[PDB]
DNA sequence: TTGTTTTTTTCTGGAGACTAGGGAGTAATCCCCTTGGCGGTTAAAACGCGGGGGACA
């Protein structure tokens, strides 16, 4: 049959929050890094430890902010985060202007 | 029958070349290593379709 929208979306969330794996896969996520790095200086090495403990910080921030943006849509009585969610919960952060 | 002497035998400066080996230099080969190709394994990001829900007024 089919399951009403919505309610997989609560699965997943019971599911992810129970277990502690990052959600981006490596490879990618390297290669972000080793291109933002490029700009800063030329030929640079890294150490696979200090990148994941990049992506596990970068994971735990990025969930930090979504459990923000998704109070601030509640608090506008939405249930979908759209951009001036994380924008307002970034600004009174204060890491955006 | 013994010992002194005779005699025999053993011992007692310069040049013009050559080759051959050792240290340093170059480059090459075999083994190993890095990287790319062939062969297999498929979950999923994107795209489509259809329907439920709420954003906005």
């Amino acid at each position: 049959h089919r399951y009403r929208p919505g309610t997989v979306a609560l699965r997943e969330i019971r599911r992810y929050q129970k277990s502690t794996e990052l959600l981006i896969r490596k490879l990618p996520f390297q290669r972000l890094v080793r291109e933002i790095a490029q700009d800063f200086k030329t030929d640079l090495r890294f150490q696979s430890s200090a990148v994941m403990a990049l992506q596990e910080a970068s994971e735990a921030y990025l969930v930090a902010l979504f459990e923000d943006t998704n109070l601030c849509a509640i608090h506008a009585k939405r249930v979908t985060i759209m951009p001036k969610d994380i924008q307002l919960a970034r600004r009174i952060r204060g890491e955006r202007a």
